[PDB]
């Protein structure tokens, strides 16, 4: 019968309508009707004095910020920070994506985090950083994914001269992680080396996917917004981003020519946001460098015009590229090779390759009580996930 | 962990947030949103865009009230009606009670159908009508009942010159069916010949429990307010409807003294509103009748005051009075014995037994396109049940 079509519906941790995030819909209705202006409506009144008992009863149950205990500030910035925390029951040390819900309501748009936790939840890749619960309180988005103790590689590039033997290794490991996100249907429109984690091994890992979107049935995310960094930015995705567009693949690898090519040259190939147009008369290679022909041969292979650009035609022909033979180690068994740096770490709760960005001290800012119906929880209604 | 005891909630018919109810809610927020005015809001149109697709595809795998064809109006009046239906998948005919969630606004009170909801729902009895799917559209709440082709006892009363053989039995059944109903934690507070329906065989059930309360730990309905009808009323729950009291089982035992009354004096024992207060003085049996001694003596055993009045010290003290001494049937194989009317029924959907009302033949009210936030359908959220 129907019943047996909509009990998918209800059990599926995709679906936006299962039990957590119908869940979700009536703890929205209570934060957001429960004001004494509103009150005074009788439909509201006595839904409210129905289900108050209820929904606190299930609030305690269900997963809050209290059930963790904050450690550290292991990251900030652009409407939410990242804490290293641990769970008070199991003990299990994790790092936690906070979110305000203040912030990205006033500065408008708030759909972002949308693509950010499917790919964390169901990419089921060892490039992705895992997200295991996605929970919601009154003020903030919560995300707890697996901590990647390593660090990222701003500061990898920032603490060491960079031999080849490593760019060959991370440059590698991004190709396989990208792929992962392009296998998910997925177009990064933004890959940098902060979104480049390590796990405890040394191994690469991605992160933070607000710059997301789904690609249409074509193979393309028609998009005519200039959304990205001004040095990541491809020529495809620059020249139509407001005047009739629709990127694509291509531009992700684009980003993967810019990395490899800071990682050796010790700076950005593109320097108020132009010579990406020019790319081929303004790509140039600090003479006399010790770069090795390989290494510069990939880099143009990606550092140029969407229509020849590398990647093109699949994965395979990057990972054919003679920049990636090496003795060390195979396609399929890299995750399984000893990384270039492995850290050593002391604690459990070890933050040392990570900047220290104080325990955060500040005013919590909040929305306001109202008079009228706002429903300002109403876009965080299906946020909620649980790995069960 | 706390996710086995949350999932038990989600699993419970009896619970208010079982994943049935959780849908409610948010198929609530959409009926209670979708208007021109109210989409202005940011948040409002966000989610409605985001939901409105989802929302719509469970509607048409949920059940609504296309799934049945309407083959009869079997009953009317106070919000709704009663139509006899046919569910057009699995060809079973059941009784279905529509109620306008218009009127049950507009009037005020939306809460009285809860009780009998719940008891239908969770009666477990063969001596109560059982609610088999209990679901609602944007317009009414719906109850689909097992159909009692038997009729109701206010026509057997007027169609037959009825026996003491009879009331011997019909009282026996109305007490049997009561004492389920004091054991689910209720009290009708208006027991009547309207609520006393007969199923396919001849057996009485009890329908119809707009009237009932949950009494407290003490085994009180604590009420000043007057609620039943005039005639049925206790002197308990009338000296004390409007200054200070608190009714209880006894009151409801009173009624089943009115009913058997009537059965065999063909008329009320007390009939601008008083006699009840007197009810020593003005109780008459009119001389002389063929009415036996023991008829009286039970007669007078419930219409007595609350103080001294059968029923006060349980339920066996009334199965124990000579009056239902018989040779034919015993309590415990009540309801295996032939009863005195068994309806010979034509067909699957023969409505004889029942007062002809036309089929409807009218215009649908309706309740106005807002401007701001009403949340009409905020206290029907959670009513919908499914026997899974
Ligand atoms: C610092 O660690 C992280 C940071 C991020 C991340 O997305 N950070 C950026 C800023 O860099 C950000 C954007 C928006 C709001 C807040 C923060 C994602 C995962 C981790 C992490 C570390 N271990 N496991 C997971
Ligand atoms: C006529 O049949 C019924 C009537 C009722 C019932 O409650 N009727 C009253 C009026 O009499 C009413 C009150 C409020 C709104 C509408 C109707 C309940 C069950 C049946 C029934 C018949 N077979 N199975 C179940």
């Amino acid at each position: 019968t129907r019943f047996e079509k909509m009990d998918n519906l209800l059990r599926d941790p995709k679906s936006e309508v299962n039990s957590d995030c119908l869940l979700d819909g009536l703890d929205a209705l209570v934060y957001d009707l429960d004001f004494p202006a509103l009150r005074k409506n009788k439909n509201i009144d006595n839904f409210l004095s129905r289900y108050k008992d209820t929904i606190n009863k299930i609030r305690d149950l269900r997963m809050k910020a209290e059930d963790y205990e904050v450690v550290k500030v292991i990251g900030r910035g652009a409407f939410g920070e990242v804490q290293l925390v641990r769970h008070k029951s199991t003990r299990k040390v994790y790092a936690m994506k906070l979110l305000s819900k203040f912030e990205m309501i006033k500065r408008s748009d708030s759909a972002f985090f949308w693509e950010e936790r499917d790919i964390m939840a169901f990419a089921n890749s060892p490039w992705v950083v895992q997200l295991f619960y996605a929970f919601q309180d009154d003020r903030y988005l919560y995300m707890v994914m697996e901590y990647m103790p390593g660090g990222d590689l701003v500061n990898l590039m920032s603490n060491y001269d960079v031999p080849e033997k490593w760019a060959r290794f991370y440059t590698a490991e991004v190709v396989l992680a990208l792929d992962a996100i392009h296998s998910m249907g997925f177009i990064h429109r933004d890959v940098k080396p902060d979104n480049m984690l390590l796990d405890k091994s040394g191994h690469l890992k991605l992160a933070d996917f607000g710059t997301c979107m789904k690609m249409n049935k074509e193979g393309m995310v028609r998009c005519d917004t200039a959304v990205g960094t001004p040095d990541y930015i491809s020529p495809e995705v620059l020249k139509s981003q407001g005047g009739d567009g629709y990127y694509g693949r291509e531009c992700d690898w684009w980003s993967v020519g810019v990395f490899l090519y800071e990682m050796l040259v010790g700076d950005t190939p593109f320097y108020t946001y132009s010579k990406i147009m020019n790319h081929k008369n303004s790509l140039t290679f600090p003479d006399d460098n010790d770069i090795s022909k390989e290494a510069k041969n990939l880099i143009c292979a990606f550092l140029t015009d969407r229509e020849v650009r590398l990647g093109r035609n699949g994965v395979e022909e990057i990972k054919r590229h003679l920049f990636f033979k090496n003795d060390q180690w195979a396609w399929e068994t890299l995750r399984d090779t000893v990384a270039p740096v492995v850290p050593d770490l002391s604690s459990d709760i070890d933050t040392s390759n990570f900047d220290d960005l104080e325990e955060d001290k500040g005013e919590e800012e909040t929305f306001p009580i109202p008079k009228a119906f706002v429903g300002n929880q109403l876009p965080f209604v299906g946020f909620t996930y649980y790995s069960n």
